């Protein structure tokens, strides 16, 4: 079978470095639909990395249709035990710049139109997020961070991450009221896809890229012909820099993840009570 | 008919005593389809008390899917006016500890994707919640508890219950986010519970068991072997008694509740306006 | 064909006034259903206006089930270019009353349920909402306001909406939780119609009617028998003239919008790239 024990969620492109070798796609199919894309799989340095590209291929999906639990799903049947999800966001805070990266250690769960489990129609099960991103992989990242020598920004930790529906950016008084909340960096993506991956016991962990000062900062700038290309563009560049980085380290590594055991307490319906379409849908998810 | 002045809802075996008589069950349909499960039916002293098991049999609903509407309806057909719902909670204050319980009078709906009004679809009113849970009945269950003598804890008035969608448990952002919002307890389950009996005109308080702090208290602790098992055996047992308590004093004082005619000002279409499908579906609501 | 450049959105009978002639009905169909109701249209001076009923003739729907995307493609398609809302509103804020009028310039969206986008399904587009409400349309209600001379209340800019899913009115902990966030006024409707006029490249701004204070003010008045009605038509009959001061002053003076090219650097897949489904169902949206 093809396996990968570390998986990246992102752009599409994260994937596009000669680093990677033997590149090849695989189309899984899930009891949830198919992934956003097929899963890219290659080497780096030996060591096999999957790719999913988040909004699909020429970003063809918003943050409310990404089929999340297709994705997560797919990456456990790949046997994947570490997630990096890598995406861009809006700045709450002066400290904050474009082209920073950000590891966030918490997240607050603002999406509203999403399915956020596995769970229901025939099993129950409650994990705990109380911490939601896995402290090993967020410390690997910063490591590889300054392992990566990036040339602009600098990268921060223990930050909280609010996710919110979309698609439309924030008004002014909402990036007050995050800002309120103590939250530090806003994106779309990360929610429910953390709580899905706690709940198919890999261990989860975010790099957040930048991109401009939500809008508690009046500017309409960042967002211009000679720059939110190269923002974009170096964003990513660095992003996989960053990510070769991770990946060797995790391979080295392999930490050990509260995420690995966090079902084993949580499910509530024994596995002998469940239906069999109940079993069959969730199979990839259990013991 | 089968006919009932008060209901509990909470988990089963709750009417599971010998104190309560002639233990039978009903299936109620409802133009909402069916509730969680039979509603169990016994004498209490000579008092009828319906009880509905708000998770189903074996505990195989998730808070998210619980059937609300249905399960208010059904009471209603039996003439109920008074519901206690009894609900396991996380504390987010420090004087709130495990095994003690409150009685809230506030209540903060954070639930996202729940149908959380009999209304729409041919029929329009607004119902105030300015206070969600009524002040006669909480008062009641205060009196109940002293009158219960419980061993263990102590019981808490005046408090806030936020009740998230679930099912995972907060992140410690989350939990920081609510302790500043004031908020005490949280549940899971009585939103849009609340709404629905006030939409109903039933008059609705719960009861609420401390079952952990919640993450904004790192501990990892009362969900153990020797302990969440006797936790929550604990809790409802204890549980149990108060309810007892709380049937005879809502049996021979009957308090006036502002529940009772909540929908009389409220009902913005009138009667005459609503088509024959939306009478009927709203049957029971009706005056 | 039928065309307007101003629309209203609010309750029947705004257009219900002598000044308004060749009063007429367009029942316009969208690829998102039908709006509320039949657009009716006429001249104010010469000046064509559309008025849009939200909840339906005989206010026959709550705000959770308004068809939003409907409404505003309809308006689109009539060439509005800038609508005022007409909305009730409960006050958070001591300094603003019963009577009172507020023109709002920021919003927060804490509705759940409604598709609050035009995008999705083979198209992605994220339009800022920063400033959510066009500040030319709300200075000139400021200045119709006070072109009307209205005999009670006096009207507040730069305040706070808040919008809620609804039915039920805000529990108190609620109420107090808005307060906390910096909101001055509540209701039910202005999301995600704001959302969906910017992404419309319409300008769009709200005239809020203060209905009474949300319940962080305990007083069960101002919903009474000689009160609601006087309450509720003299909002509706003050609310009428600053429309026709309104009117007049977008007609003369046609501000450029912020709102009017909001779709040009928003959208993320390009027209050639959309397929013919998605194009159609965009068509009048689009460049």
């Amino acid at each position: 079978k093809n396996a990968a024990d570390i998986a990246i969620i992102g752009g599409s492109g994260l994937y596009q470095m000669q680093a990677l070798t033997n590149k090849r796609s695989v189309k899984i199919e899930t009891p949830y639909g198919e992934p956003s894309d097929d899963i890219v799989l290659g080497e780096l340095n030996g060591v096999t990395v999957a790719f999913l590209t988040r909004h699909g291929q020429g970003h063809r999906l918003t943050p409310s249709e990404v089929p999340y639990r297709a994705n997560i799903y797919a990456l456990k049947t790949l046997g994947v035990r570490y997630i990096v999800s890598v995406s861009a966001v809006g700045s709450l805070q002066e400290t904050l710049k474009p082209l920073d990266m950000v590891i966030p250690d918490q997240m607050i769960d603002m999406t509203k139109q999403r399915v956020s489990t596995f769970f229901g129609d025939g099993a129950v099960a409650h994990v705990s997020m109380a911490d939601p991103l896995c402290p090993e992989v967020a410390d690997i990242l910063i490591r590889a961070y300054d392992n990566a020598d990036i040339a602009d920004g600098q990268c921060h930790a223990k930050a909280t991450y609010v996710c919110i529906e979309g698609p439309q950016f924030s008004t002014r008084a909402e990036s007050h009221w995050y800002r309120q909340m103590q939250a530090d960096i806003i994106g779309m993506t990360n929610m429910p896809e953390a709580k899905l991956a706690r709940e198919a016991s890999i261990a989860y962990a975010t790099l957040a890229l930048v991109t401009d000062f939500d809008c508690w900062h009046p500017n309409e700038q960042a967002v211009s012909a000679d720059y939110a290309i190269q923002n974009l563009m170096k964003n990513a560049d660095n992003a996989q820099q960053v990510i070769k980085q991770a990946v060797a380290l995790i391979a080295s590594e392999q930490p050990k993840s509260i995420a690995h055991t966090a079902l084993t307490q949580a499910l509530v319906t024994p596995v002998e009570a469940m239906s069999a379409e109940t079993k069959t849908r969730l199979a990839a998810l259990l013991p």
